[PDB]
């Protein structure tokens, strides 16, 4: 394979996170390139399974999707990608940077996500787990979709009920992701547990306009949360709308205490 690299060229420097199937490190590839490394714990998940994510990441290439660099496909396995220096968008949003972000910065982060998701849309792919926790941040507020291989509060009804997952339910999640960006990281449907979210959402309920969030962005949310998956906007739409936001939609926008 072209993506193969010598085990020697990889250095795992800082441990970044853990899971049941492996770990994620910051490190150095060929002694020069800062990379992110993800490992599989031999025996926990099947190699074939843990490699299905890298196989996918091979046919994908977009500036708003985390990029594969190399793999070591013989146990123990390592997948290598570019390194995002700020971690998940969810830790960023509720961390020290939280308090300085306003609408322009947040609507721009959203746009990029929609740009990456528009690419995913174009390729007829589905993500299935779009949400802030699965967006990585970089230098200068660069946001890239991550993880290409239950989150009920993020999942569209038809997908959680009848397993009908699509780019249109991905759009639903994006709608839920917009509340995360506007509440600076707060769990959707506050004080509601999974079971009553299903009931309520199936009964027509939708989260209201977050504090200081312009109505125009709440409407955009509500469009992504239409009951009929086909009514829901495309990503190519969502992308254009958010890039043009402060000219075409909210030109009279004044800074507030939080947004
Ligand atoms: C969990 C985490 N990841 C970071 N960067 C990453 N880049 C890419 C990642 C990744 O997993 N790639 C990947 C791979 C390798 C395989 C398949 C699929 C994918 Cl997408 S993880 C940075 C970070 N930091 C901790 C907190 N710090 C506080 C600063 O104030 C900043 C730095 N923590």
């Amino acid at each position: 394979d072209a993506w193969e690299i010598p085990r020697e060229s990889l250095r795992l420097e800082v441990k970044l996170g853990q899971g049941c199937f492996g770990e994620v490190w910051m490190g150095t590839w060929n002694g020069t390139t800062r990379v992110a490394i993800k490992t599989l714990k031999p025996g926990t998940m099947s190699p074939e399974a843990f490699l299905q994510e890298a196989q996918v990441m091979k046919k994908i290439r977009h500036e708003k999707l985390v990029q594969l660099y190399a793999v070591v496909s013989e146990e123990p396995i390592y997948i290598v990608t570019e390194y995002m220096s700020k971690g998940s968008l969810l830790d960023f949003l509720k961390g020290e940077m939280g308090k300085y972000l306003r609408l322009p910065q947040l609507v721009d982060m959203a746009a990029q996500i929609a740009s990456g998701m528009a690419y995913v849309e174009r390729m007829n792919y589905v993500h299935r787990d779009l949400r802030a926790a699965n967006i990585l941040v970089g230098e200068n507020l660069v946001c890239k979709v991550a993880d290409f291989g239950f989150p009920i509060k993020w999942t569209a009804p038809e997908a959680a009920l009848y397993g009908r997952f699509t780019i249109k339910s991905d759009v639903w999640s994006f709608g839920i992701l917009l509340t995360e960006l506007t509440t600076k990281g707060r769990v959707p449907y506050p004080g509601m547990v999974n079971r009553e979210v299903l009931d309520q959402v199936e009964r027509g309920y939708r989260m209201p306009c977050p504090p200081e969030c312009p109505e125009s962005l709440h409407d955009l949310m509500c469009q992504c949360w239409r009951k009929d998956p086909e009514e829901r906007p495309t990503f190519e739409y969502l992308q254009a709308f958010l890039e043009d936001y402060f000219t075409s939609t909210e030109p009279q926008y004044q800074p507030g205490e939080n947004l």
